């Protein structure tokens, strides 16, 4: 009996033959194996179907922006965000290097592309054998280091050879013998680009790839392998149907041009061609300015490099072009119809957090437990997932490490919080009492718990001087060393201009004035904490509660919590917030130093002034509505970092629907929690029940878009 005609068997224990010490991993990767395949594909796929039964299973495993194979399967065993590995697309350019890259050119092989460290090179250092077999970065040598065995790729090497060559090497000596495996496959991402994600090429192609995986797992049972390997079946991207109704030609609205140069697909990079004479010389925003809202619904979005939304995390790179463009979903863009492939072809690269474009993730083995289900990750997770499955000592990576814990049966690391590394002190009122020049128009612990329900959030600033001001409906850690607010908490349930109070506790800023504050300039004050909450609560017109605020950006924070904010209580039954400002002006994703901090103070109506490039916000609910936000037995949480900008050009607000096109910024711009905790340098939720490793799965989560 084959492999797939048995049932499962519960592998609690490797049973390893002689000669084996530990169960070695292997990662299978089936390129452009969209995950809405086996959703819908499963009863044509009986080998994969047994595997999911088996294994351990997510519905949608979210992959690397942009969604192409290089930077995943990069992304896969680095555990990098493409931005730091180094790999951002199959087809760019580095400026400082004056070099092209491409998957088939001379300067594929070249080592001066592939930053960090991948696994195999993780295996050599702890002396650990490694045989891979067309794994990108395999070919090449990275640190001066090649896996022990290794094969250039040759796309012409028949799959079914492939899986042999992979099984003759398993079976060398116990000194000889690689303990770490590599295979990857050029389908269905060929079958999926030549006749579309619904097609009977692409059937054809699955039931092609699932019976390969179907010859693997009885030549493991042959050997005598099969209750004693790790199997990761895992895919680089998905696949979206493209269109030639549906695509975006830029000389349109520029003409037959020649001074620039466009890397098509649905993440567009534009770069000019004196390069690099020109590469930073030539002036990006005005072409961005030009190019914004030229169309009534418009499929394409200039952008910034820092403008991205922060969720992506596509910036802090040379090789990334500093204008780059956002698509809505089944649409591409390039310069001219002639560079393009072609245009009505399946494709990827879109948003990874579209529907179509997420990957495949299934773990079998004896180290995985059966038959369970879990949320969705990203692949920068799977990193350190086999570091523990090797028993490596993991590369500085991007990954929670601890966060898929839940996948295996015996977990191997156990995470911990962060120790607060803050100068906490207090404020105690020591300043009266100055005149602001406002016109206004006519025990403590029970009050603490109700407003950081979950713990108050720890400061990771190393070693930042923070206050904690308490009031009686919100809680606010003060920066004195910025003299703003970094967070304020706060909780709403679901039911219950121009003049400030001078709060004694903290020291007098001539921006806290309102006479600083003049009607005709766009910089202006904001609230963390509306003062709309509970005749007016008072203390949120304290001076500790206000941030510098661009006018346009009050257009979207008042609608947010005017509107939004008050319809969310009422569907989640309440909702705890944390809100504050963001400083990430050299846009690394993370929080500023001291040093780039007094780099980045510009000055403006005679004042000193640090503006922010964002806002965060965190809400949380419970996961059963029949409870509080001060009783939840569970958590729901959904953050946002939302870009602090002079205009809103980016919405286009012309056409005047307010109600519209501010959510629709809100949803584009929703983060994991763990990426506003990178970004402020804060850790939420350490005092709640739940243990480490279940609250990394939570402050990693993103929804799905469509
Ligand atoms: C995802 O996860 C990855 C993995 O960690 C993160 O990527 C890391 O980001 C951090 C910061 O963003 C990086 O640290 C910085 O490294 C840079 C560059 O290093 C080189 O820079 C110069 C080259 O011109 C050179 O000056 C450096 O030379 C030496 O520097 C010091 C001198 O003492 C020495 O200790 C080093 O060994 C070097 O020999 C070097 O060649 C560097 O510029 C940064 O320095 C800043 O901070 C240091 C203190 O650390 C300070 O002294 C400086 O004033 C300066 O402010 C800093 O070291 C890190 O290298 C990245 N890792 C990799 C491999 O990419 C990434 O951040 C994560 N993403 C997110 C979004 O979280
Ligand atoms: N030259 C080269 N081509 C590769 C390598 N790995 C995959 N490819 C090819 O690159 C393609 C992946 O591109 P994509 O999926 O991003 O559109 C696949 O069709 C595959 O044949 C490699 O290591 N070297
Ligand atoms: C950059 O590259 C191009 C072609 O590779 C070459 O013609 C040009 O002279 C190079 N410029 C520099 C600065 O080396
Ligand atoms: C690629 O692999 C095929 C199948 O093994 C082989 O016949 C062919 O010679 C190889 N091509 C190159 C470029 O060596
Ligand atoms: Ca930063
Ligand atoms: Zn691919
Ligand atoms: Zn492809």
């Amino acid at each position: 009996k084959s492999w797939v005609e048995e049932t499962c068997e519960s592998i609690d224990t490797p049973e390893c033959p002689a000669e084996f010490e530990s169960p070695p991993t292997l990662l299978f990767s089936l390129d452009g194996f969209r995950a809405e395949y086996l959703h819908t594909w499963g009863g044509l796929l009986p080998v994969i179907s047994k595997l999911k039964n088996c294994g351990t299973y997510t519905k949608n495993m979210r992959p690397m922006y942009p969604t192409k194979t290089f930077p995943n399967h990069y992304s896969i065993v680095t555990g990098l965000y493409p931005e730091s590995h180094g790999i951002i697309d199959n087809k760019m350019y580095d400026p400082k290097m004056n070099a092209s890259f491409s998957l088939k050119s001379k300067e594929k092989f070249n080592p001066l592309w592939y930053k960090g460290q991948p696994i195999w090179v993780t295996a050599n250092h702890q002396e650990v054998k490694s045989g891979t077999y067309f794994w990108p970065g395999s070919d090449v040598e990275i640190d001066g280091i090649l896996p022990d065995i290794y094969k250039v790729y040759n796309g012409s090497v028949p799959f079914e050879e492939r899986i042999l060559a992979v099984l003759e090497w398993l079976q060398l000596p116990s000194h000889e013998r690689p303990h770490f495996y590599t295979l990857y496959l050029e389908e269905p991402d060929s079958s999926g680009h030549s006749h579309g994600p619904v097609s009977s090429e692409v059937i054809k192609a699955l039931q092609k790839v699932d019976r390969l995986v179907g010859m693997l797992m009885d030549g493991l049972k042959d050997l005598g392998l099969d209750k004693c390997l790790n199997l990761i079946l895992i895919s680089d991207h998905g696949m979206e149907q493209g269109s030639c109704k549906k695509y975006v030609y830029l000389n349109k609205y520029l003409g037959d041009v020649n001074n620039v140069k466009v890397v098509y697909g649905p993440a567009a990079r534009l770069r000019p061609t004196d390069v690099p004479e020109t590469y930073y010389s030539f002036n990006y925003e005005a072409l961005a300015k030009n190019l914004s809202c030229r169309e009534p619904n418009q499929h394409f979005r200039p952008y910034l490099k820092p403008f991205l939304p922060k969720r992506l995390h596509f910036a802090k790179s040379d090789r990334i072009e500093p204008l780059t463009f956002y698509l809505d979903p089944q649409w591409q863009l390039a310069l001219n119809p002639s560079e393009r492939k072609y245009c009505g072809s399946g494709f990827h690269g879109s948003d990874n957090l579209f529907s179509n474009m997420q990957a495949l993730f299934i773990g079998y083995g004896p180290a995985f437990k059966h038959g369970a289900e879990v949320d969705s990750f990203e692949n920068i997770e799977v990193y350190n997932l086999m570091c523990d499955l090797l028993g490596l000592i993991p590369a500085p990576n991007n990954g929670s490490h601890g966060s898929l814990n839940h996948l295996l049966k015996k977990p191997i690391y156990n995470p911990s919080h962060p120790k607060e590394e803050g100068f906490l002190s207090q404020c105690p009122i020591k300043s009266t009492s100055n005149d602001l020049g406002c016109t206004c128009d006519p025990e403590d612990d029970d009050i603490y718990h109700m407003t950081v329900p979950y713990g108050r959030p720890r400061i990771l600033l190393k070693q930042h001087r923070v206050c904690l001001l308490q009031q009686q409906q919100f809680l606010t850690g003060y920066s004195l060393d910025l003299l703003m607010p970094l967070w304020a908490s706060y909780t709403f349930l679901s039911n219950d201009s121009n003049c400030l109070y001078q709060d004694l506790r903290i020291p007098l800023s001539p921006v806290h004035k309102c006479s600083y504050y003049k009607s005709n300039s766009k910089l202006s004050y904001g609230f963390l904490t509306p003062p709309r909450l509970n005749h007016i609560y008072s203390e949120a017109l304290l001076t500790s509660n206000i941030v510098p605020m661009y006018q346009s950006f009050q257009v979207i924070w008042h609608y947010l919590h005017d509107t939004l904010l008050q319809r969310y209580a009422h569907e989640r039954n309440g909702i705890n917030v944390v809100s504050g400002p963001v400083f990430d002006f050299d846009y690394d994703g993370r929080y500023d130093s001291l040093e780039i901090l007094k780099q980045n103070s510009r000055v403006i109506r005679s004042q000193e002034i640090l503006i922010p490039t964002h806002f965060f916000i965190v809400l949380t609910s419970c996961k059963q509505l029949s409870e509080t936000p001060l009783e939840c037995s569970a958590l729901e949480s959904s953050a946002y970092i939302l870009p602090h900008r002079p205009d809103n050009i980016e919405s286009c607000t012309h056409g005047k629907r307010e109600s519209s096109w501010v959510e629709e910024l809100l949803t584009l711009h929703r983060a994991r929690v763990t990426d506003v905790e990178l970004i402020t340098g804060l850790s939420f939720y350490q005092d709640r029940q739940e243990s480490v490793s279940e609250l990394l799965r939570l402050k990693t989560h993103l929804p799905i878009f469509s």
